[PDB]
């Protein structure tokens, strides 16, 4: 249960406009653990791939030729119900409609450029890991705080 | 639509409390731009034009009193919908009703002294802005990040 | 009115995750006054006394062993309506069901280590401080502040 | 001594980084207080009288282009040896050179971008607060802070 | 070694200008820990005895109303080095003379409120500690951040 | 002049007490770009070909068994000086003697526990790069705040 792991990708929006520190902290505060990350320019390919679920989409393309335009920072995080907590911290699709205290209520405007990603369900949370990462890329271990966070 | 434009104002308490820089970090890290802001002490006059809508109110008197019983931050800030969510970033009117994360639900406890003010629509917008700056105080330049909020 | 009082202790987890500056921001940024504090380990014996209304539930004792296993900061905060309040900056029992913007919400993930207290009621909150404080202990002052956050 | 003003103003590349919130932080949590402010831009004419002691560097050009280029907020700030500390919050004039900690040592790279400008004495203050502010934008308060804090 | 332990006093100014978080988080993020912490209104009386090695100055009964005009949060931090650190932390006496990053260079004006005490060497702790604490009000435990700061 | 790049890591120590955000912030503010980033738990003997100029000393070995007992932050960062102010953000080598703004003496008490690590030259920085990234891993991009930056 504490194993968990979901995929948060800060799209080029939010690089571009030095979200990464932010963003993070909201993941490493909470106390969930940090078990693999990168920096990459998706190719429109990958970008694809990735959204293969909206590939007859009118937005299909546009996502894509955006995923694509920038730098990326990907990343898997571990922890307990961390997929749906990691939704629940990054807010509404749209930024308009999400609280003030979620990542895109905070820090977005309008859903075309809502700065970040997470994985929406434990099933497309692992596809999305084994897309974006080698497993020689993650790693195990078990953090100090981890008797106090769980216990 | 991306030219929409709020008046937020820091009243009285909110500066003598020192929240200006957080108050308007709120709008500044969410994406808005300011274009217009100033520092000044409403005579009581001015106050009652600014809230000419409640002039047969019990309380309008102390409305005016506190709004002119020292300095306050006027600004007008610039964005997709953020008349809207200058509320929503603002809270419910009552601190004590505000949800954390919100400007007044963090940083104010009761009705009286609820630190802030934001235009309720976008005609009130309007108006307000109109009231509390002369056109040439106001800006206009397209922000750096602007390409990253809206594309 | 003003002159409620709520008591707010941060557990073990929460002192042994470095949390102390971070709860302690978001009850004195708010207006909330700081009237007793004190850092203790409770002795299982305490504890049991702190939790008399749960004495008969399985996880009583584990409560009362938790309470116990490592130091504690007791806090007693006043303010217009600060017990209400207190619990809504608090967040949900459950830290998964907090919204993001409150404690657990933030700074916790599951429901055995939630890392803070407060009262849960104007009787409680009596008792509560009643028990971890001598009167002596507690302070009585006006804040420069109070002008502002009540007037 | 308390009543000692200096102005402050953050240039457009610091407004178009977004760090207005930042910049006046490091002074509202000092103590010090904003007795005047507002946003505007610059005429190039405008950035010649402000960096006038420089009409006759090689750069002096360049600079009021700059200054002139973008949105810009212009701050008058009131308090003790608010003047001097000022400075000691700007930090070295290269950001290369400034001590983490202060405003260009933390948020700007070179010279050139160089994000803020503060007074560099109790004249060019005088000066530069008098070429910015009509005496009607600037106001007279004491904050309730003030008891605590002198 | 990295039981060493020093006291640190929020003065009533540096609590009414509401410091507290802000203060307490400069300790605790470093990785010091808070092993004594109380808030009291110091008698006049026991602000003599606190500035008992300053009875000589003329500012002594000054500085003894003043510290017993309003609240105080006194605390215990114990770490390696925590009493040296602790003052490089709370910077200069004079505000005005403290480097930006330090406590007193970010939250304070002038040196008759320089919102902050720490001890300044191994003796005083020990006596100044005793002065505030019983035995009781301090703690023993061992952090669970210890193995990786140490 | 601007694609000059350094290596800093977070050691173990740093990323066991959860300061990767904060380490993160100290550089993206400043407005170098992040170009390399990952995690990773270095093997006892990759630490020891990191720490191989070291190999001579009589904690070459308690280094290297250090840098391998838990995961590490390893990042690349590009912008103009980064190298040197690199070091500047870091601070001193012992935290005791680093001050207050810097990473060191901020973050970490004792020397043997000085969380982070960062190149301390043109040449250790291109071998170090090199060391711990796969060309791949690297990006090249024109950051949005380039031209406010430089």
């Amino acid at each position: 249960a504490e194993l968990e792991r979901t995929f948060i990708a800060i799209k080029p929006d939010g690089v571009q406009r030095g979200l990464i520190s932010e963003i993070i902290s909201r993941f490493e505060r909470k106390g969930f653990k940090l078990v693999g990350i990168k920096v990459l320019i998706p190719t429109k390919q990958f970008a694809q791939q990735h959204y293969h679920d909206l590939k007859e989409r009118p937005f299909f393309n546009g996502l894509c030729d955006f995923l694509s335009s920038g730098p990326v920072i990907a990343m898997v995080w571990e922890g307990e119900g961390v997929i749906t907590y990691g939704r629940k911290l990054i807010g509404a699709t749209d930024p308009q409609k999400s609280a003030p205290g979620t990542i895109r209520g905070d820090l977005a405007v309008v859903v075309g450029r809502n700065i970040i990603h997470g994985s929406d369900g434990p099933e497309t949370a692992k596809d999305e890991i084994k897309l974006w990462f080698k497993p020689e890329e993650l790693v195990s271990f078990t953090s100090n705080s981890e008797k106090w966070i769980y216990g």
